[PDB]
């Protein structure tokens, strides 16, 4: 165990349309991945 996510800006977007800063925050939110990059 350490920190749980990085502070890396690597935007991704979940199947629920939400933009997550890195892939870790997407995984912690439990949403499946859909897009790479930001959503709108």
């Amino acid at each position: 165990e350490a920190a749980v996510c990085t502070t890396e800006w690597d935007p991704v977007c979940g199947k629920d349309g939400k933009t997550y800063s890195n892939l870790c925050w997407l995984n912690e939110a439990g949403v499946g991945l859909d897009h790479e990059g930001e959503c709108l």
